[PDB]
DNA sequence: AAGACGTGGAC
DNA sequence: GTCCAGTCT
């Protein structure tokens, strides 16, 4: 695995490559963000944004989601995929906000995780983007980039990846580094077509050198 | 704990 | 016709 100094070097470069990295999910408030991120699991941002475009016009509060039959909401988000479980989780999540959190999105990460459909990744995105709380959400891109570069071991859990980054990066930079890593993986270190040949980190990447040799 | 969930887009 | 875009039971 890379040394701390090297990992910081990698992150510094990603910042130069994607200085404008940000959350690409369209939302106007914390509630819309929460729904959007829940829908985002195993789905592309493009499709989530196309769907919420109309979804957020039809539904604006947790009462709107629980007022329609489950079958109706399922159709409204059908294009997202995993729509049966997500629609059910959303209705249960909205009922919980009303019953347990005074009808508002809680600002605590562990409290958010009590909502159905919300795991650690979802909760971290919400507290970070909506409430400015430092956190590192580890998704497919962050995990892949971390393992290819050697930030951690290939067998590490996503929690392990998260803890490794939290110890190497100043809390004040957690949120932006997370976004920079996501952009790096989404647009450069892609799952199917990584841009190794022109990568500024090729000189220290175990995965890159392994691919170039082939 | 492995396995189900799932449509849409990129090759 | 594969492969890629987290959470729950
Ligand atoms: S060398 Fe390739 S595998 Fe390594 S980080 Fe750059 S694009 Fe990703
Ligand atoms: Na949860």
């Amino acid at each position: 695995m890379l040394t701390k100094q090297q990992i910081r070097y990698c992150l510094d470069e990603m910042a130069k490559m994607f200085p404008d990295a940000h959350c690409e999910l369209v939302h106007r408030n914390p509630f819309e963000l929460l729904i959007a991120v829940v829908l985002s699991a195993q789905c592309t941002d493009a499709l989530v944004n196309k769907v919420t475009k109309r979804l957020f016009e039809k539904y604006r509060t947790p009462h709107d989601y629980i007022a329609v039959p489950l079958e109706e909401l399922e159709q409204d988000i059908r294009s997202i995929g995993l729509y049966r479980n997500k629609a059910r989780n959303i209705q249960k999540l909205c009922a919980m906000l009303i019953d347990k959190y005074n009808g508002e999105v809680p600002r605590d990460r562990d409290e958010l995780m009590k909502l159905p459909g919300v795991g650690r990744k979802t909760a971290n995105v919400v507290v970070s983007v909506a409430f400015g709380v430092p956190a590192i959400a580890v998704d497919t891109h962050v995990e892949r980039v971390s393992k290819r570069l050697g930030f951690c071991r290939w067998d590490d859990s996503v929690l392990e990846v998260e803890k490794t980054l939290m110890k190497i990066i100043p809390k004040e930079e957690w949120s932006i580094t997370h976004h920079r890593m996501i952009f790096f993986g989404r647009y450069h270190c892609k799952a199917q077509s990584p841009q190794c040949p022109s990568c500024p980190l090729l000189h220290l990447c175990r995965e890159g050198k392994k691919r170039m040799r082939k």
